[PDB]
């Protein structure tokens, strides 16, 4: 579980976020990897601490791995997988890429079957969104940061109500009662699909937080992204049934995906 820091190099940094700073290096002068520098007060440590055995197992092709933690001294580190495209939004609002509708739903399938082999070892995301995922130098998508809201400090980003709480990746019973559940991660699965087919446009890019909780509780959805075919965008659709478990599991949306592949090749 635990790697020596000193067995890393530093080489440049990669941005900012809950957790403070993320840098690019290479382990034992060889290995391509992604060190979060855990920012002193932002993360419940010792509780994370105590995750990272279990998420540790949790390997896939389609979820970044960790690779252990430098928990000795502060701050203390995260080891991750590196990915050389950087985070799928950025990547989604690079208009040259021009991506085809074949490549966008391979990157929904790439998402799909990370989620389904979490929903599998009954694991909650909590955040999935395509700021959470990243690309590797193949153009595959990953998906990361599973799990780790659990270990945030910051009210702002737990709080329903906060300032940088997923909001408009939450299910209704998400935002008026904390149910969180698969079917949770399912609704933002199907708003990951949407930022997809968008290209990285913001949901509900013309309401405010407060706007886009209120009307989703009324029955307003997110609508077809031009990219989306009648079938891809059913597939999104499927996804924010008002109730949860009418919603799809990550298993059924896999073999959706698979068939409309099929089917628009
Ligand atoms: C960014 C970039 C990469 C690149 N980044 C990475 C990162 C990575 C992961 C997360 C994050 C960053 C980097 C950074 C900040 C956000 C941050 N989020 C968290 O730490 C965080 N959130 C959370 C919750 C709130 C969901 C619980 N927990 O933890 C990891 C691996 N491989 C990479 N490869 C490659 N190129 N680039 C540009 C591309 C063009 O410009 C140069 C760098």
């Amino acid at each position: 579980w635990e790697i020596d820091p000193k067995d890393l190099t530093f080489l440049k940094e990669l941005g900012t976020g809950q957790f403070g700073v993320v840098k690019y290096g290479k382990w034992r002068g060889q290995y391509d990897v992604a060190i979060k520098m855990i920012k002193e007060g932002s993360m419940s440590e010792d509780e994370f601490i105590e995750e990272a055995k279990v998420m540790m197992n949790l390997s896939h092709e389609k979820l970044v791995q960790l690779y252990g933690v430098c928990t000795k001294q502060r701050p203390i580190f995260i080891i991750t997988e590196y990915m050389a495209n950087g985070c799928l939004l950025n990547y989604l609002r690079e208009m040259r890429h021009r991506f085809q509708t074949q490549q966008l739903l391979e990157m929904c399938k790439d998402v799909c079957e990370a989620m389904e082999y979490l929903e599998s070892k009954q694991f909650l995301h909590r955040d999935l969104a395509a700021r959470n995922c990243l690309v590797n130098d193949q153009g595959v998508v990953k998906v990361s940061d599973f799990g780790l809201s659990r270990y945030v400090l910051d009210d702002e980003y737990t709080s329903s109500v906060g300032s940088k709480f997923p909001v408009r990746w939450s299910p209704p019973e998400v935002l008026m009662y904390s149910k969180f559940s698969s079917k949770s991660d399912i609704w933002a699965f199907g708003v990951l699909m949407w930022e997809i087919y968008s290209l990285g446009k913001m949901p509900y890019e013309r309401f405010t937080n407060s706007e886009t909780a209120e009307h989703i509780a009324q029955g307003l959805r997110l609508y077809r992204p031009h990219l989306a075919s009648e079938k891809v965008y059913t597939i999104m659709y499927s996804c924010w049934h008002e109730k949860a478990d009418e919603r799809p599991t990550f298993k059924i949306l896999l073999s959706n995906i698979l068939d409309v592949m099929d089917e628009e090749s």
